[PDB]
């Protein structure tokens, strides 16, 4: 059973840079085909020397690590037009465990992936048999795409308790959102304490 889900855009939400200025960048293109930990980790040096705007933000890192400790009472879903291997590389560079994070990303080549249609990605996830009504958090730096994810919840009758946050990159209030999870998810907080 999964009752509480956190849906996060990646570029500009977990990182400091809008997707459009990152998707075509040499580093993102290079990492797109790096399908193993060993192949991705060769890029850590280039990542650490990059403009700070493209990195996972300090506060988003701390949020992800903190919410990871609430598994399995809370699950994290990343929905993104970016490449799966770029997302996994950056999580690995910041020493963020992604083994229980679900990633819906770009497709490969001419195949379309689930992260390319955010509305449909949310509907598909909610229709998985293990997913149940409960707490929903949605964060997106693109207000239109955020509303699309909200619309997915509405469409599935999963919009009973939704916190939706849309901020400019670098302005997300991650500590407050953690408090929102704790104040709205009783079994999460009981686990996180004792
Ligand atoms: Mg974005």
């Amino acid at each position: 059973r999964v009752k509480n889900i956190v849906y996060l855009n990646f570029d500009g939400t977990i990182t400091g840079a809008h997707g459009k200025e990152v998707i075509s960048s040499p580093l993102c293109e290079a990492l797109s085909t790096k399908a193993t930990f060993d192949e991705r980790m060769r890029y850590k040096n280039e990542y650490d020397a990059s403009d700070n705007k493209i990195k996972i933000t300090e506060n988003a890192k701390n949020f992800l690590q903190d919410v990871n400790k609430l598994h399995p009472q809370v699950k994290i879903v990343i929905i993104s037009r970016n490449h799966e291997n770029y997302i996994k590389a950056l999580l690995e560079f910041e020493n963020i465990d992604h083994r229980n994070i679900i990633i819906y990303p770009r497709g490969v080549g001419n195949t379309i992936g689930p992260g390319e249609d955010k509305y449909k990605a949310v509907v598909s996830h909610e229709e998985k048999p293990e997913c149940l009504p409960g707490f929903r958090l949605i964060c997106d730096d693109d207000e239109v795409d955020g509303e699309e994810m909200c619309n997915g919840l509405i469409h599935t009758g999963r919009s009973q308790l939704v916190k939706f946050h849309n901020e400019k990159p670098g302005q997300f209030k991650w500590g407050e959102y953690f408090k929102e999870i704790l104040t709205n998810c009783d079994i999460a907080v009981k686990e996180y304490l004792n």
